């Protein structure tokens, strides 16, 4: 029997990065890009912060609930902010999984 004791939002980041290249007249032309394989990165980076914090919790948790155990539950999926793409400007995309923190309940 498992019961939630907390559920929040942890975030990853995927920072765009920049690219040169050239247009159909040869004018070059600067872009700001922001891939999928980059969206994967930050929502792995937004689960092990979820991870992270679920283990310096889970140290008061043993003390407030001795005989319960402890699990984190996380979303399989991130929901974010915005599509992978290019923009003229320096930009980023917030990967955020869902992490419930629960208790196991006698």
């Amino acid at each position: 029997n498992w019961e939630s004791i907390t559920k929040s939002y942890y975030t990853g980041f995927a920072i765009s990065k920049t690219v040169e290249s050239k247009d159909k007249d040869g004018k070059p032309v600067r872009k700001e890009v922001i891939t999928q394989a980059d969206l994967t990165t930050a929502c792995n980076d937004a689960k092990a912060s979820a991870q992270n914090v679920f283990n310096q919790i889970k140290l008061t948790l043993s003390g407030t609930w001795p005989n319960s155990q402890f699990r984190l539950v996380t979303g399989d999926t991130c929901v974010y902010n915005g599509s992978p793409g290019e923009k003229t400007e320096s930009w980023s995309i917030r990967a955020q999984v869902e992490g419930d923190i629960q208790r196991s309940v006698p």
